[PDB]
């Protein structure tokens, strides 16, 4: 009894989309004013590279929690550095994703490693979702 | 940096992102997996981004060919199936184009437009790995 799931976006002008979540939240997504939009929210691309960067960070957060690190955490960001072709279809041939944290003293770099490779290895949480030309490349970064 | 984009844990489950288009995007969880669902999750903003992307294709097409003061209303619904099991795969997509005009519909131009967008553009299977082909129709209403 698999899970269907619904979502719609609802053009309300110009090139000006709204969604409500079924967690209940609004989300909007604008263009350019030089390609009939409004400038005032952000990009549909941005959005979906957006959400991939959340879906590896919340899989991060959690399991470092669940290691009970994170009280150690001062910061983690996530980068994203892709590469796309310009001619249709627009495909992604590289994607790269940073991971960089802000630990008080030492990391627990076996821990961080190990969050990681769930995410990107064992979750799959960018790599089953994008479709890219070469595989999906991470790296760890720790700063002071 | 070009073609680069970053997103910073705020604490609990929240991160924002500072677009290059330079706006805001919040993504959040439900409080029992230790967000404050203060914003939607970051499968919504995929699924949404995805959509968008049909969206304003459609859009432009049908400004373009001239057809788009007739349009009272235009949706997307996306209804897709996903595994549960790591790792997680959507196994079904299919998309719905729904649009209201007064008088006649541009029938052919709007299946242009749709077309493009899907087929020549690939706006989301270019980026969405499914176990299927994306589907999608065209829906008009009154």
């Amino acid at each position: 009894h698999h899970h269907h799931h619904h979502m719609q976006a609802r053009w309300i002008g110009n090139m000006m989309f709204h969604v409500r979540t079924d967690s209940n939240h609004d989300v909007l997504m604008d263009t350019k004013e030089e390609v009939g939009g409004k400038d005032a929210a952000p990009r549909p691309l941005e959005l979906v590279l957006t959400g991939l960067m959340g879906c590896t960070g919340m899989d991060v957060v959690s399991i470092l929690r669940k290691m009970k690190v994170i009280d150690q955490m001062k910061d983690f960001r996530i980068e994203i550095e892709y590469e796309r072709t310009e001619e249709h279809p627009r495909i992604f041939t590289k994607v790269h994703l940073k991971y960089i944290f802000k630990f008080d003293g030492e990391p627990p770099k076996d821990k961080v490693e190990k969050a990681v490779q769930l995410s990107q290895e064992k979750y799959c949480s960018v790599s089953a979702i994008l479709k890219c030309s070469s595989k999906v490349t991470y790296e760890i970064v720790y700063e002071n």
